[PDB]
DNA sequence: CCGACGGCGCATCAGC
DNA sequence: GCTGATGCGC
DNA sequence: GTCGG
């Protein structure tokens, strides 16, 4: 929090770029700057100081100078008071409502949740679900609840077919104390890249989770990817648990561990690992790890039966998810 | 100076 | 009706 | 907005 004022400012700017100006690359520039500053172990004294950090350029250095000298940023103060812009930025907090929808809603007088609640006919299925669980979705998930959630998912999956293999990834797998949602990767030996997916392997699992009333709503659902809502059972006489976001992806057996590695992260570790792999003559993406010829031509994907197989290929020591913060 | 900044499944729109 | 583009989330 | 070829 040494530079909380600065990081808060950059993050607020980031959101407006993304949600109002629809400049996704500026949104990411601000996030990157906020992150690099968030890790800086010194209270910044000037923009020049910050500019030394990778990601902080001329413009943000200038903004830090204004912030340090006046305690605010005129442009941010102005945008905050802007009725239209602050409303557009806000509505995007609803899952299903992006920059385009938020803009159209505000254009026609729909600026608040209350307004949204009054206009169900103008919201698609996803947006209605997002509105319904607006507050719940913004709540984090204690690891204890994530464990109780994993218990149900693993049990039911095995119940449908003991040959299914399911892994809850994300920061949770790395040991995080809280999570924002639940990411589940699923596979079955019967499903490979060059075989049939028996368009129901995913369906059968989603169905069982709905049957035991764990999954409560569906945002989207196809043959390989499910996105929805779930909720832990409440103990009689206790405030019921908040609804949570859960995604389930069915991945071909031969690409499963590249998927688990990828969705376990962190993002920083993935980049570092991808870099190391390249210098070792290997190209790793979320699906496979392939060899690179001397002319840069990628060969066919290499056999992978575990996360370690991946590490072994790039002569890197297997690292526990708990040690993949970077 | 000026292009990259990940890119793909699903729901829905837009053009035919 | 079918096909490709767009919005969205991740 | 920032970086870099
Ligand atoms: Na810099
Ligand atoms: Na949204």
């Amino acid at each position: 929090t040494l530079n909380g004022g600065i990081t808060d400012m950059l993050t607020e700017l980031a959101n407006f770029e993304k949600n109002v100006s629809q400049a996704i690359h500026k949104y990411n520039a601000y996030r990157k700057a906020a992150s690099v500053i968030a890790k800086y172990p010194h209270k910044i004294k000037s923009g020049a100081e910050a500019k030394k950090l990778p990601g902080v350029g001329t413009k943000i250095a200038e903004k830090i100078d204004e912030f340090l000298a006046t305690g605010k940023l005129r442009k941010l103060e102005k945008i905050r008071q802007d009725d239209t812009s602050s409303s557009i930025n806000f509505l995007t907090r609803v899952s299903g409502i992006g920059p385009s929808a938020a803009r159209k809603f505000v254009d026609e007088g729909i600026k608040t949740l209350e307004d949204l609640r009054k206009n169900e006919d103008k919201l698609n299925h996803h947006q209605r679900i997002g509105l319904k669980y607006f507050g719940d979705f913004e709540k984090r998930i204690p690891r204890e609840e994530m464990l109780q959630m994993q218990d149900i998912v693993l049990n039911e999956v095995k119940k449908v077919d003991s040959e299914y293999i399911a892994t809850v990834c994300g920061s949770f797998r790395r040991g995080a104390e809280s999570s924002g949602d639940m990411d589940v990767l699923l596979t079955h030996p019967s499903f490979t890249s060059e075989s049939t997916k028996q368009p129901k392997l995913l369906h059968q699992v989603v169905e069982q989770l709905q049957k035991v009333h764990f999954i409560t709503d569906t945002l989207s659902k196809g043959e390989t990817k499910f996105m929805g809502v779930c909720q832990l059972p409440s103990k009689n006489d206790e405030k019921e648990y908040p609804h949570r976001r859960i995604d389930i992806r069915l991945i071909p057996k031969d690409q499963y561990y590249c998927g688990v590695l990828y969705f376990t992260g962190s993002d920083i570790f993935n980049k570092n690992m991808r870099a190391h792999a390249l210098e070792k003559g290997f190209t790793i993406n979320e699906y496979t790890i392939r060899p690179l010829g001397v002319t840069g031509v990628a060969g066919e994907p290499l056999p992978v039966d575990s996360e370690k197989d991946i590490f072994d290929y790039i002569q890197w020591k297997y690292r526990e998810p708990k040690d993949r913060s970077e």
